[PDB]
């Protein structure tokens, strides 16, 4: 949900 919480979350979110 909060994509910009970790590098992992950010990556998976921006990928899809």
């Amino acid at each position: 949900r909060n994509c910009f919480e970790s590098v992992a979350a950010l990556r998976r979110c921006m990928y899809g």
